[PDB]
């Protein structure tokens, strides 16, 4: 291995945030096996991709243009302004015209074809055989009444993407020798609980006798289970837990080579913090100095893995079972029906999760029958892709490789635009995989390597978890390395630049962070001190430019140091502004970015992403709620970036121009921020729509009860919530908001009626996607929050979506929710100030 390759691994290590060649916290080679296993998948995808399309990464969709967007196009013509260079002309185009076609109706229309259209000031390209109405940037401009400005330039050199060349029928038993902890900080008793699990299902449980809890407790006792070795399903975990529940650790009973685990193990455990994905991890606690450890012995030898049509009425019970929601509990009777009528079940794709949860994973013969069932998968293969259904099969309830692989099989047909909508959830679902190398992990690798925008985001989503998840950083580091090794030198160089910038901002944040206090900073001393620290960086080691992490198409240049500062909040985040490093930009507007240290931004990324998914759902129903999910990216441990939405203030700040509350303050602000009455009327309309979206969206997620200071509005009428990092009211619809809609005091009016109608329409559009939302919500709680109870926490969403009711009871239910808010007025808002004292 050339000394060159070592310098390179060192580079990857710094991009990753973890050293994948570190073998301090392993007890086998699953991780190395996986690094070698992912070489093939990576190389195959690198060799399959088109160098040109990969270089320009056009962002496209197959979805039809929504009704509400055709409205802005009734002349069947679209005007593209080509600016190359210092000259320019506006060209009318047809929604079906291809970029190369409008280049034909150009070149000849004026009068060398080695050119391409690029969005001004962005690294965004309009290329490939696709109708222009099918480009996201084109739709983004229409939704915002913006003009489409493009520049004619030379295609990027694919050379810049060069990839560096690479080079027994016995019963199961386990002996628990003992446990050891360095320091015990009332003497309690302690015992060990051993479980055999599969898909969060205890097939067998054994306990040791209780013993005095001392720094070292020994048993030397065999725990014999009823399950036979031959019966162990692949992917089963031996879950070991210490009760006084204090600590846990897991060990895959069958390894990545299909071999039964054997030998001595000394496992360092995870301590419970006073149900979640972290509990299923096969990784051990990296902290060997201060953790509990448990020693065991496994002696097990083997090398395993070597015309009844339904009566009319049972069929009704079956269909009833199938229609229930993902959270409905399956009775023993239900499972027996699903299983007995296996072949009937296999004809309803929606039954797949319920049915596979009816399998006795602890019986070799049954698992075998299950694979037989899966063999004739015709119905499933021809079913229309149902994301909600595919995801149910990737959660904690399914440990079977084959069952999860057919889920992944359906994802294979998603277009890039959809992978982007679900990427973050798919990356989180890698946590439910029992092995490091898996079909889902390979799918993320492959889609990332096929596309620059997916790879860019895939990078940050993996780095965010690697930096702050001890339970999964090892598996995610291997996935990230595999991707880094095939994205190409150009991307590699881009990531390096982003990492240096954020690494420098930590240092600045941290040095600044020492001079400070809680609730009020001031310190004209520290701000003068900030500008100096930035000035020092500005010359270098801070790169000329870098891609904005949450808006990769944007290149930030030099800092506009005079506009930078430290924000006045509990945490002392930086408010940075940069010049755009693209001269072709269509403006002089700086790029604002809030960089913050001290908080885990992953809950906010997660929330924002679900908001983006709710928007896409509404799009499929021809609705636009005008939500505003601003960029947010967790970039490292307790640190990350946030987009500064331009021309925006806090709804509280507006009121503060304390504690009393006036209804017209908001309308006055908006009327005053409007250049014309026309713009003011548009702002009023836009507020109504955005207000409705946040009311529906926020209620469903059960994050509707917010303080005025966590809600903002743009001068253009766009309302939007912020800071999602973790009497009552379902959501916020205060008197001032009502006033803008022309109502007050249990009144009504055309905009207000328009509000209720949109809300209702928005609400029921989400109910047609009830299962998708439920599975995203529960996956979110398991993989993003603390130890959340499945039974009660996850059930909230079921009640909110009012599962079990028809449309009429639904409309009524939401309308009442709007009424509760009305009755409450300013009550709730006003009450928070006192909680502080
Ligand atoms: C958590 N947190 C946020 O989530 C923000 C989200 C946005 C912010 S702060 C913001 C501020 C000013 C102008 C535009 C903005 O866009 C959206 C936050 C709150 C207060 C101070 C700093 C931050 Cl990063």
């Amino acid at each position: 291995m050339s000394e060159e390759s070592q310098a390179f691994q060192r580079q990857l290590t710094a991009l990753i945030g973890y050293d994948v060649t570190d073998v301090s916290n392993v007890h086998d080679d699953e991780l190395e096996f996986t690094r070698r296993g992912l070489v093939t998948p990576r190389m195959a995808e690198v060799a399959s991709r088109d160098p040109k399309l990969y270089a320009m990464h056009p962002w496209v969709t197959s979805k039809p243009l929504p009704e509400y967007l055709w409205k802005k196009i009734a002349n069947n013509c679209i005007f593209i302004v080509i600016h190359r260079s210092t000259t320019s002309q506006t060209i009318k185009v047809s929604p079906d015209d291809t970029p190369g076609a409008i280049l034909q109706s150009f070149f000849t229309k004026m009068a060398e074809q080695d050119f391409v259209l690029r969005v001004c000031g962005r690294d965004e390209y309009l290329v490939g055989e696709t109708p222009i109405k099918n480009f996201q940037w084109v739709r983004h401009c229409l939704k915002n009444g913006e003009e489409i400005h493009v520049v004619l330039d030379t295609p990027p050199d694919p050379a810049l993407d060069e990839v560096r060349k690479e080079e027994c029928d016995r019963k199961f038993r386990v002996k628990i020798r003992g446990i050891d902890i360095p320091v015990l900080p009332t003497d309690l008793t302690v015992f060990v609980e051993a479980n055999i699990q599969h898909g969060q299902q205890v097939l067998c449980q054994r306990r040791t006798s209780p013993k005095p809890f001392t720094e070292e407790v020994l048993w030397n006792v065999w725990l014999e289970f009823s399950i036979k070795i031959k019966d162990l399903p692949k992917g089963a975990l031996l879950n070991l837990q210490i009760y006084c529940l204090l600590y846990y650790v897991n060990l895959l009973l069958i390894d990545h080579r299909f071999l039964l685990r054997r030998g001595e193990y000394v496992l360092h455990m995870w301590q419970i913090s006073g149900f979640n994905a972290d509990k299923l991890t096969s990784a051990t606690n990296p902290d060997k100095e201060n953790s509990m450890s448990i020693s065991i012995l496994l002696d097990n030898y083997c090398h395993p893995i070597a015309r009844a049509e339904m009566p009319n009425q049972l069929r009704k019970q079956l269909e009833a079972i199938i229609a229930t929601d993902p959270l409905n509990p399956l009775t023993a009777e239900d499972k027996e029906l699903l299983w007995h009528f296996r072949y009937e079940s296999l004809k309803h794709p929606k039954a797949y999760p319920k049915l596979f949860s009816s399998v006795k994973w602890g019986q070799q013969e049954i698992v075998a029958k299950t694979y037989q069932l899966l063999a004739r998968r015709e119905v499933w293969d021809q079913s229309a892709l149902d994301v909600g259904l595919t995801m149910q099969l990737l959660d904690c309830n399914f440990s079977d490789e084959n069952v999860r692989a057919i889920a992944v099989q359906k994802l294979e047909s998603l277009e890039d635009d959809d992978v982007l909508h679900y990427l973050l959830q798919l990356v989180q679902a890698v946590k439910f995989e029992p092995y490091h190398d898996s079909a889902l992990a390979r799918f993320l690798l492959k889609r990332g390597l096929r596309n620059k925008r997916i790879g860019h985001f895939l990078f940050w989503f993996l780095r965010s978890e690697i930096a702050q998840s001890r339970h999964y950083q090892q598996r995610f580091a291997v996935i990230l390395e595999a991707y880094l090794r095939g994205c190409g030198t150009a991307m590699l160089h881009d990531f390096t630049q982003q990492v240096q910038v954020i690494e420098m901002l930590q240092k600045v944040t941290l040095d600044i962070k020492s001079l400070s206090a809680e609730k009020y900073d001031v310190s004209s001393q520290v701000i003068s001190q900030l500008k100096q620290k930035l000035e020092n960086l500005q010359n270098s080691q801070l790169p000329e430019s870098f891609r904005v992490p949450y808006d990769p198409g944007l290149k930030a240049g030099a800092l506009a140091i005079e506009k930078c500062k430290v924000m006045a909040s509990k945490k002392k985040p930086l408010w940075l502004e940069f010049k755009c490093a693209d001269p072709t930009a269509l403006s002089n507007e700086t790029i604002g970015i809030i960089f913050k240290h001290g908080d885990d931004l992953r809950q906010d990324m997660l929330i924002l992403q679900i908001l983006r998914i709710m928007e896409s759902i509404w799009e499929t129903e021809s609705l636009d709620l005008c939500l505003l999910p601003y960029g947010c990216i967790s970039t490292g441990d307790k640190i990350g970036m946030i987009e500064i939405v331009k021309d925006a203030t806090t709804i509280a700040k507006i009121q503060q121009s304390t504690g009393a509350f006036k209804d017209e303050v908001l309308n006055h602000w908006l009327k005053e921020k409007s250049p014309t009455e026309e713009k003011f009327q548009a702002a009023v309309e836009r507020f109504v729509y955005s207000c409705a979206g946040y009311c529906v969206a926020t209620f469903v997620l059960g994050i509707g009860d917010r303080h005025n200071d966590n809600i903002m509005i743009t001068e253009t009428g766009n309302l939007f919530h912020i800071d999602f990092g973790h009497e009552r009211v379902p959501f916020v619809l205060t008197p001032d908001f009502l006033f803008v809609m022309g109502t007050s005091g249990k009144k009504t009016s055309p905009h207000f009626q328009k509000f209720q109608d949109i809300c209702v329409k928005a609400y029921l559009a989400l109910r047609h996607h009830t299962n998708l939302l439920i599975i995203l919500f529960s996956m979110m709680l398991m993989t993003g929050m603390p130890q959340l109870t499945s039974k009660e926490d996850i059930e909230y969403i079921r009640d909110a979506l009012t599962v079990g009711k028809n449309e009429e009871d639904a409309k009524k239910y939401f309308l009442d929710q709007i009424e509760v808010c009305r009755d409450k007025g300013w009550t709730v808002q006003f009450n928070w100030f006192l909680h502080l004292v």
